[PDB]
């Protein structure tokens, strides 16, 4: 039978997730807080991660897979607490899996280079480091370390925005790396329709073919929306650092959108109707 799963925490990825494994036929299960309404037709139930005595009922549901988002929306109190308490809770479920999303955000190192998994992460920050220690408990469980670059999609349209006020753009260039929410979703559900017989690597960075500096997406951005600003160079690129989706395209997963004109493209046209 196809594997029954269980998404913790229930925001837009989860949501996204949760949506395709459902269509591809899975028994698809949430956990979400009281303070977050969910779309019709989605089943979830409201639980706390931190407090153990919330998490008595969950082993009721035997996933064979965990999702575990909650991290990755605390990065965006220690991160690692809430999944030992998820692991512990289902104590006694049939556990063959934990998909984790992290964030390439545990890469503090800046540098002008492509990073990728073989690359050691340099934490600089406490949300890196509680994130290094929420991951490092997975050592002993079959798991898929996933690294989330930036999310963008519908609902996260802040650099739409920010394209539209050239006065506070920020000083420095960085480099910018992103995915489109529906293919953080879709190479999930991906992995977990391989998972039976191309067995997952135990880290991924989730991140599309195309890292640019910030100015440039953001010129590019104001370009498609009627912006004006001053023509000349933007300032030197600098900062943050390239990530390399060499081994998520090396799974065979075709990304929806390849790159920020793509991505950016879709979202222009939604928005406008």
């Amino acid at each position: 039978s196809l594997s029954k799963i269980l998404i913790a925490g229930c925001g837009d990825l989860g949501l996204e997730l949760a949506r395709r494994l459902t269509a591809q036929g899975h028994e698809v299960t949430g956990l979400r807080r009281s303070a977050q309404p969910m779309p019709a037709g989605v089943q979830t139930l409201i639980a706390d991660v931190t407090r153990p005595d919330t998490l008595a009922s969950i082993v009721h549901l035997r996933p064979e897979i965990l999702v575990y988002c909650v991290a990755a929306s605390e990065y965006s109190l220690s991160y690692v607490e809430g999944l030992r308490n998820t692991l512990s809770a289902l104590e006694g479920a049939p556990l063959q899996h934990v998909f984790f999303v992290s964030s390439t955000g545990v890469y503090g190192q800046e540098v002008e280079e492509w990073l990728d998994e073989d690359t050691p992460p340099i934490a600089k920050d406490f949300s890196g480091k509680r994130m290094l220690e929420a991951e490092a408990l997975l050592a002993a469980y079959s798991s898929t370390i996933l690294r989330f670059s930036g999310i963008y999609g519908p609902g996260r349209l802040r650099m739409i925005r920010q394209a539209q006020t050239p006065e506070q753009w920020p000083a420095r260039n960085a480099w910018t790396n992103r995915i489109h929410r529906d293919d953080g979703a879709a190479f999930i559900a991906y992995l977990i329709q391989q998972r039976s017989h191309a067995v997952p690597e135990r880290l991924y960075i989730v991140t599309d073919n195309q890292p640019l500096p910030v100015h440039d997406l953001l010129r590019w951005l104001a370009d498609r929306q009627g912006i004006a600003y001053p023509a000349g160079a933007t300032p030197p690129v600098q900062g943050n650092k390239k990530l390399s989706n060499a081994r998520l395209l090396a799974s065979g997963y075709q990304l929806i959108y390849p790159d920020y004109v793509s991505g950016y493209g879709a979202l222009l046209a939604a928005m406008r109707e």
